[PDB]
Order: structure tokens, then sequence, then C-alpha cells
């Protein structure tokens, strides 16, 4: 089959946003140290801010195309998958951006 399911495709169809990663499902304990080592290869991050009370977690990819591929790339890993992640619209991109 080829569906979203708890992938959001709805994020994949996005673009036009630097620096503007958002993750709303992440796992308690989840620690930046960790995102950093599995999206710098595809995409450096300068700012990693993870707010484990509420599982969300706000990147701030420094080149465009970082975000990009990343934010492409992360819906595709098993990982990053269990993950809601997309182009964060404006800089409050939590709910309503």
């Amino acid at each position: 089959n080829s569906a979203s399911n708890s992938s959001v495709l709805l994020a994949v169809q996005q673009s036009g946003a630097c620096r503007n990663v958002f993750l709303g499902n992440l796992p308690n304990g989840i620690t930046e140290d960790e995102i950093r080592e599995d999206l710098e290869p595809f995409g450096p991050i300068d700012q990693i801010k993870i707010v484990t009370e509420r599982n969300i977690a706000f990147v701030h990819f420094l080149n465009i195309a970082a975000a990009i591929k990343a934010v492409q790339e992360l819906p595709l890993n098993p990982k990053w998958s269990k993950r809601r992640i997309y182009y964060g619209r404006d800089r409050c991109a939590v709910g309503l951006k």
C-alpha cells in the first residue's frame, strides 16, 4: 500500500521554509545529541530545542536544503517516522503555524 498511516505526507508536499523544522511526536528522554547525530549527516542543525514534556522539538536547519532533505528523510526512517515532522510555518509552529 501507499499511504500516510502515521507518517505525515502532508509535510512532504510542503516547501519554502529555511531552518524551520518541527517535531511533534518524540519519545520521552529524546535528547538533541540523538537528533543531531541523526540529522546532521544530511542537514546540519544549529538549534534543537526538545520539549520532552510535550513530546515536541523545534529544530533550526541553518541551510534551507538541509531542512528539506532531512524533513523528507525523517518520515522514511524507522526512528524518525515515529515522530511527526513538518516545515514550521512562522516561528510559532507548534500548533498554529
